[PDB]
């Protein structure tokens, strides 16, 4: 909470300012510390608002003389931490290492400061609130800080590099969290070093993510290829063609429940897709998808085009049967009824469509089959909001097997009025046919621009759209409210004068014009003026804006397909039985390098 | 396949794994080489699982001292090649040429190395498999590597410069199929030098293409520019301004079948177009179309809209008679019939009709006369595929014709229903004159990117819209299959709704709207949510995508039309009889320069 901790700020500087040992310690007063380090009355274990020590004042600010001053009168100031909530069990060591003052960490090691000591405080823990998280030891302090020297002091005087956080992370987690991304592999290959024995590589924090998954979700590209770099072998560089092996094994995932792909694509960061353009995992999921995942793909299109044909035909073939009653309203144009359902299976053709509509529930039964447990495998978010996994048709096809089976309850209990689950089924059902356009290149992108343009465009449109219909369906309503209806039946009634002028916002309608009788002339000016500013202004606009928003996410829009298609080979083989979906990559026990399985990549480096 | 040379690599390192011999080449051991080839029972003939012997893995990776170790201990390995299929006949000789070391080819060539050795392996012939087509020929490895002093070792030796493979390349056409054409250009200088005496410049492959021919096709335009250095000659340079006087024997092409310009223009490659730009044959092709081109391709221009014109007046003063059937039903409109053949040719407007058919059918035949030699000429796929050649408009020319011999059949044999061949052929007649288009610089461009749209913007949009309709069309009639269709007939039978609800994507007929009667509330909902997303949001989306699409290619699209209108000449020069077409150029015998044509360019380069 911000308010908070500008109190806390606030408190500590007061309290600072309050002190005279602790205004000496920050403004490096020597004279001011040794008169006060005589006084015997004067306690050296002076706490500010966080808790913090004189020691850690002069470590804040870098003053190196107060600090050793204050470690001569008393050592056992570098054994105390800090003891309130922002800052809990930060030390004077965390303060200097985060400081980067190298002899201010050799003097506080050499007083015996805690190597092993933890900052389990709000501000180190990884939050929108906090700027940097740089983890909770000094050496995970002093690797994500970037200096190597403070490193290697940390490890000889016994800093333990397979140290967890309290999100389980290790330093190597908290080194691939941090947004530098060069350095930082510098200080992964340093802190590689030591680790000679599972290895630090293989340690899973409190998410069950490695430092190898943990690259992958957080899109951090440039260590992904530093990581590989160390899981390649160069087998011949003949010419201008090298050829090289990479490692599956952190890759492909072959018997983890969540595995590095399946990760990736889940992950709601922007820079998470960028890894799915990297040398071995391209490479890897261009032979999946290719030589398996677009022909099933294929026919699993084929086979929905087909369940929604069946749909469509039973739709049509409907059991309707004459009206049992007269017409006596003149404005009633309905002739035909639902038929019962003692009524609606007697003949042939109605067995042919009993037929079809159990072939219908069943494949609503499979579809509910299908998605209800992958949104408790991934979470109800993640599910349906992610554009890569397929979002909204996960909701839509959930929607369509919900009405479906609406349809079948109100069928087998004789309710009436199944054209309205009908028609919303129909029109969910085969607009849930743009998901396969997912497999193709000529028909992602422009889907995922579809997407993109009815959840931004069209919304921001519909919304000044809506307040536009409500004034002139009002002043068009009320234009005509001393009117006959029969002349111009356009506004009799608000609700069909909210649907005539939204459909003439859209000119699908003709503008309401009698030449046999004299219209108001309220009428002329206000459609005059709903003809300018709806019609020419924002029908207009709305395709100027979407032409300005086209270009813009344009690069976004093949991206976010390029994802899209490693999404459906990473779903696809989950889903889909072991037996259609061969294990990809070349197996090292027929060739003896081991239980492992490779991808040869055979590239012209020139 | 990718998985058959994965296996290959993978079993060749196991081998490589497998063999002591191989191994110590490999990492250049030498004191396990000097203990093995003590040892006589140590095969030195011992082959790898592509059939390599311990000399090509020590040119492999580059082991000088392995290499002469073992060629001390057995030269004849310097003779040997390996004999498994995707390295047929290659010998250490090409892995030394193509890993640059020189002082290893010094000591291949010192110890006997076939320097004719031919490499008709799978991974040196050219194919999309391989990355790098180097040739067969350890001097056209050199040539495309990039190496001067070993192409003169090989040379020196005894290497054969007119050396063909199985493509029948020389080492030239290897040379301008490298992507470098910066030192292949060093490289083709350097081998030209040696040919001293026909030339190797003059040399066909097994496609008939010279190197010149093989530069034009292949969009070599660096090779070009460099090719016709060697064949102008500057007159003058007076002053600012030089004229150059290049030679148009291996241009113009005069005589030969498949000449220089027709092979550029019909080439599947998109740099193929980069040489009509170039300064012999800009120029040379201007002065075709202006001088000769254009007026040709207007009066043909005009002979086919009077041909147009004389088959639509054919059209509308069409034989119908008065129905000899009363109508019994109130549906139906039909008030006229075709005439038989006996009564439709009786008066003298008959008569008039009968010679405009005849025209026409005449017309039709001399269409398929002058179209159906081409396909076997040229190939089906290039015929009708490409843009430059008027690829779209045959296929559209060659239905037309059918349809028109299919209505003149019908006429003849009294069958009924004209009206379907004959608004097909007048649709397709009518918009196959947008041919003549790629003759104005108006029209050309606009029509390109028409072709462009429809392949593109305009299939991607109706896939999509058809699962938009088909989803509609079926709400709209099951909310419609209860009410009376007198009232509201849009939705009435399937297809009529499929139709009514296409005609209302592209708004061009009004929604349904009936004010005296009480339509059902699930089709204002149906068709408010059908006006949001098909007419506000993917009728403008496609506006959008189409000025999205409309400026990344329009560089593309005035490219494509400068050079439609180079294979509009180079057909109209091969058609047209020769009388009409004079040989351009300046005749070399008139001035004593030869028996060779050649073209003048003045050009001004200050
Ligand atoms: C969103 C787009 C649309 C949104 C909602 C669309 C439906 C509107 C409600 C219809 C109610 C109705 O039937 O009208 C009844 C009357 O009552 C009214 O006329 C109420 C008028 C309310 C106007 C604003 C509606 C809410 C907009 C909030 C959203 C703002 C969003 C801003 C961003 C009945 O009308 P009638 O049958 O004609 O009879 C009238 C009585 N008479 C016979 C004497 C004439
Ligand atoms: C492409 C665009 C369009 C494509 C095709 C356009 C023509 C559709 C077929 C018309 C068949 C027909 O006449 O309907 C018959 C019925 O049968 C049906 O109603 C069949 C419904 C099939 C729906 C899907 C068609 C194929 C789409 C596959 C492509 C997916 C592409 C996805 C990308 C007769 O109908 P009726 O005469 O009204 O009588 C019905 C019976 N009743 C009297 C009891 C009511
Ligand atoms: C007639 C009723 C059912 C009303 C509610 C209509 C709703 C349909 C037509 C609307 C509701 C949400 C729309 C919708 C949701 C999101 C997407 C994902 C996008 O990438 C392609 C278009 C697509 C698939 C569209 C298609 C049309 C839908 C499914
Ligand atoms: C402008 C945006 C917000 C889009 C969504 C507009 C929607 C409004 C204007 C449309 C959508 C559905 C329409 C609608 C639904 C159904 C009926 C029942 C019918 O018997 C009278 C008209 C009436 C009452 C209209 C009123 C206007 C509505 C509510
Ligand atoms: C009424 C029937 C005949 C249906 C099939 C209509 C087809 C016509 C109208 C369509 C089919 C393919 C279309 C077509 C093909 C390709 C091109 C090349 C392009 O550079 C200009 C437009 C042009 C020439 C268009 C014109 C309109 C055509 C010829
Ligand atoms: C959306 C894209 C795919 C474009 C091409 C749409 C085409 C469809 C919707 C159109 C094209 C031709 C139309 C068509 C052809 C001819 C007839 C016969 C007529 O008596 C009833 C309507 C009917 C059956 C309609 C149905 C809808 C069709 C098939």
């Amino acid at each position: 909470w911000e308010q908070y901790r500008d109190r806390v700020n606030m408190l500590q500087q007061e309290r600072i300012r309050d002190s005279p040992l602790l205004q000496a310690a920050k403004e490096n007063d020597l004279r001011l510390l040794k008169i006060l380090l005589l006084n015997q009355s004067c306690d050296f274990q002076q706490r500010g608002a966080v808790g913090e020590t004189a020691l850690h004042v002069a470590a804040l600010y870098d003053n190196l003389e107060a600090a050793t001053l204050l470690m001569e009168a008393a050592p056992e100031l570098a054994k105390e931490p800090a003891l309130c909530e922002p800052f809990v069990g930060q030390t004077a060591l965390h303060i200097a290492v985060m400081n980067q003052n190298l002899n201010l960490v050799r003097a506080l090691l050499a007083r015996g400061a805690s190597v092993s000591a933890r900052a389990t405080g709000a501000a180190f823990r990884r939050s929108p609130h906090n700027l940097i998280y740089y983890g909770e030891h000094p050496l995970s302090f002093a690797a994500c800080v970037g200096s190597e020297e403070i490193v290697r002091l940390l490890i000889e005087h016994g800093a333990d590099i397979r140290a967890q956080d309290s999100l389980g992370n290790t330093v190597l987690h908290i080194l691939i969290l941090q947004p530098n991304k060069t350095f930082a592999c510098q200080m992964y290959n340093l802190l590689l070093s030591y680790d000679e024995h599972q290895s630090l590589e293989l340690v899973p924090n409190h998410q069950g993510l490695t430092p190898f998954k943990l690259a992958g979700v957080e899109g951090n590209t440039v260590m992904f290829q530093h990581l590989m770099q160390k899981r390649k072998h160069v087998q011949w560089t003949c010419g201008p063609l090298t050829s090289t092996l990479y490692d599956l094994t952190e890759i492909d995932s072959w018997g983890e429940e969540l595995s590095f792909l399946e990760l990736v694509v889940s992950s709601k960061k922007r820079e998470a897709r960028q890894i799915l353009e990297q040398t071995p995992v391209k490479e890897l999921v261009s032979f999946k998808w290719k030589k398996y995942g677009r022909p099933y793909f294929c026919v699993l299109a084929s086979l929905y085009i087909l369940y929604m044909i069946c749909f469509t035909t039973c739709c049509i073939y409907r059991p309707l049967k004459l009206r049992d009653d007269n017409r006596t309203d003149p404005r009633d144009i309905t002739i035909l009824q639902q038929k019962l359902l003692q009524e609606a299976y007697v003949t042939h053709q109605d067995n042919i469509r009993l037929v079809g509509e159990l072939v219908t529930v069943t494949g609503a039964v499979i579809i509910l089959l299908l998605e209800i447990p992958d949104i408790f495998r991934v979470g109800a978010s993640r599910y349906f909001g992610q554009t890569i996994l397929g979002g909204p048709f996960h909701v839509i096809i959930i929607t369509y097997a919900s009405l479906v089976l609406l349809t079948m309850v109100m069928r087998l209990t004789n309710m009436n009025g199944e054209v309205v689950p009908l028609s919303f089924a129909l029109v969910l059902g085969w607009c849930s046919v743009m998901y396969f356009a997912r497999g193709f290149q000529m028909l992602g992108p422009f889907t995922i621009m579809i997407q993109k343009m009815i959840f931004g465009d069209l919304m921001r449109f519909c919304w000044l759209m809506a307040v536009v219909i409500l004034g002139f369906a009002s002043a068009f309503h009320i234009t005509f409210q001393t009117e006959d209806p029969n002349n111009l039946g356009e506004f009799s009634d608000y609700p069909t004068a909210l649907f005539s002028t939204f459909e003439l916002f859209l000119t699908i309608i003709d503008g309401p014009a009698n030449y046999s009788v004299d219209l108001p002339f309220m009428y002329c000016i206000t459609y005059a003026a709903f003809a300018i500013i709806a019609t020419l202004l924002m029908l207009n606009l709305f395709i100027a804006m979407m032409g300005d928003t086209h270009w813009r996410v344009a690069q976004e829009r093949d991206e976010l397909w390029r994802a899209q298609v490693v999404a459906t080979t990473v779903m696809l083989e989950r889903k889909m039985p072991r037996f259609l979906w061969p294990r990809s990559g070349i197996c090292g026990y027929e060739y003896g390098l081991g239980d492992r399985w490779f991808l040869r990549v055979e590239n012209h480096h020139d």
